């Protein structure tokens, strides 16, 4: 029965990404899985070592506070069996397919396993003209606090390089239904 | 009688630095007065244009944030009276607003506020990526970018206020400036 083609929650499926994240460009990523993953019960290997998952990110943010999201849409095998996760300024309209099909915002979560992570910020005068028209009289600490707390709302520029290291993580059961002409459209029984 | 020779709380003395204030370094800072300081009633110059003000500074730095406390200890007149405000680094710093606060219940008799101060701030992918393998293993993603950030904050900046940054330095309360007797001047402070 059911069990013999599902893949249990929480399942660590082990990838690196081929493509980079940028935290400023919100696009496309492509991860590898790294070996097998077998259903929960019997033998069947439901998805294959070397396997492409194809996965769309946004990064939000509340000035300097990190989010990614990461909406892991379909994974490809090596022999092309096409894999629906979930199906297609592009991947908030994703999120609401998931929020509504299921109430879960997303279906797969992405964990470390070794991420590569490069971390640039993007930025006695502009300094100066603040103190002397908006600030004069202000105390010391103030004004320099308020340039330091300041000098934090401008995001910094969070890449994770490709071949960072990887888990997928399924926040449900999946069921995978046996291929119809190379497709298969998953289930999450949520 | 005691308003002649008195300064209003609150009074704004402008002076520039002539020694600069660095953020690691706890120590000495020299100011210059910009302009004779009257007496709140009457017309006596009780701080002349041109005297030196000596105070003692330390970075209190809960890092991250920054703290930086002055504590003006003396001034000296072109003439070569002294004033006294406060007696007797880092530690010789916290005692005197020890001291201030055992007497006064205030830690600063006088603030230090901006004119227009010269403010330099300099700061401070193979590496970060040791700590997930060694204990972040399995952790999301957000939950490692907004950790490394946040510890990124945690070491405070270099802050430097150059030499030649203006000032105003004010009175926490009023300050009685007795006639001065044999070149020395002990201040009051009526709080």
């Amino acid at each position: 029965n059911k069990l013999l083609r599902t893949i249990t929650a929480d399942k660590m499926i082990p990838a690196f990404l081929i493509t980079p994240i940028s935290s400023q460009i919100a696009g496309k990523v492509i991860a590898q899985v790294e070996s097998d993953i077998f259903a929960h019960m019997g033998k069947a290997v439901l998805i294959p070592k070397g396997s492409k998952v194809i996965g769309y990110y946004s990064n939000n943010n509340k000035m300097g506070e990190y989010r990614l999201d990461i909406v892991w849409s379909r994974i490809i095998t090596p022999h092309g069996i096409n894999i629906m996760l979930t199906n297609a300024g592009l991947v908030g309209e994703l999120i609401e397919r998931n929020f509504q099909r299921y109430g879960v915002p997303l279906l797969l979560s992405t964990l470390t396993n070794g991420l590569l992570i490069g971390i640039t910020s993007a930025l006695f005068g502009d300094y100066l003209l603040m103190q002397l028209m908006r600030q004069s009289g202000m105390g010391i600490n103030q004004v320099v606090n308020q340039i330091l707390r300041d000098k934090s709302k401008i995001a910094p520029i969070v890449v994770i390089r490709e071949g960072s290291r990887v888990f997928i993580s399924p926040n449900t059961d999946i069921f995978f239904p046996i291929p119809r002409e190379n497709e298969v459209i998953a289930e999450f029984l949520k």
